[PDB]
């Protein structure tokens, strides 16, 4: 029993973290096969960040201006290319620790594990989710850019995130491994709006399911409701509108606990309307939306 926020085992990703330095700027990079990926603003100065023309800034750069370091090993760059907002440094040495990997662009609401790094060395690992407004609330100090987010399917590491910047509001924005930002953000030191963030309703429902599996069942109420009527309460509280696809994903959770999805939707409607009265669910005094239905089944079956 027990239910906690879990992250994937970071061992496979650790062996791919390198330190990339260019001029005076330095950050982290991802070394897979004979290519090293890092955010393209490693070629910027502090003054460049205000308004960079990345094309022009990269023309003034040659291979020997890029210092990739793997612990003590110095990797020799033999080719460079810009793909959207990431830099691709070709190197003469393939990585012997390269795991089976894929590049995926994940959907809002999905979760992944972040391996936060500084100077190519991992310092910790945590879990978070793509907010509906395509930001993430993580832990990123200066020099943590180039850290990646990932999932694991048995032996295949699915890379889906790279940290590029912190917004002035304190939340974080990045790209996939092809270079494209999640959301309307650019790699430029300017004020940028993330927009109204909503709550991943299907994720909260999966969390309530996990609570019932782990003894916490007080929120189970008498009432039921309809999709439309529940979705009207969801709009008032800035929750994502629940669809029948969302009901289909919660099916296996419904079958294991014998509680219909609409029944849990009514318990959630009362929690939204009547608060929590000072009680907790799984040790939390608010509703947790960073657990996908897949995350719960992961932890309730091993």
């Amino acid at each position: 029993s027990g239910f906690r926020k879990m992250a994937f085992p970071s061992g496979k990703v650790e062996g791919c973290m390198v330190q990339v330095t260019c001029g005076t700027t330095t950050l982290n990079g991802l070394w897979l096969d004979d290519v090293v990926y890092c955010p393209r603003h490693v070629i910027c100065t502090s003054e460049d960040m205000l308004n960079p023309n990345y094309e022009d800034l990269l023309i003034r750069k040659s291979n020997h201006n890029f210092l990739v370091q793997a612990g003590n090993v110095q990797l020799r760059v033999i080719g460079h290319s810009m793909q959207n907002c990431v830099l691709k440094l070709k190197v003469d040495t393939a990585n012997p620790k390269t795991p089976k990997y894929k590049f995926v662009r994940i959907q809002p609401g999905q979760t992944f594990s972040v391996l936060a790094c500084y100077n190519g060395s991992p310092s910790g690992v945590y879990q978070c989710a793509m907010r509906p407004n395509f930001t993430i609330k993580g832990s990123f100090l200066n020099g943590s850019c180039g850290s990646v987010g990932f999932n694991i399917d048995y032996d295949c590491v699915s890379f889906c995130y790279m940290h590029h910047m912190e917004l002035p509001t304190g939340v974080h924005a990045g790209t996939d491994l092809e270079g494209n930002f999640y959301g309307p953000f650019v790699d430029r030191q300017t004020a940028q709006a993330a927009g109204t963030d909503t709550t991943i309703t299907v994720n909260v429902l999966a969390w309530l399911y996990a609570a019932v599996i782990n003894g916490d069942r007080w929120f189970l109420n008498r009432f039921t409701t309809t999709l439309n009527d529940f979705n009207l309460v969801a709009m008032k509280y800035n929750y994502e509108p629940l669809t029948q696809d969302h009901v289909d994903i919660l099916g296996p959770l419904s079958a294991q606990t014998g509680i219909a999805v609409l029944d849990m939707c009514a318990s959630l409607k009362e929690l939204l309307q009547n608060g929590m009265n000072g009680r907790t669910i799984l040790g939390s005094a608010l509703l947790e939306d960073e657990f996908t239905p897949f995350d719960v089944v992961r932890q309730c079956s091993g």
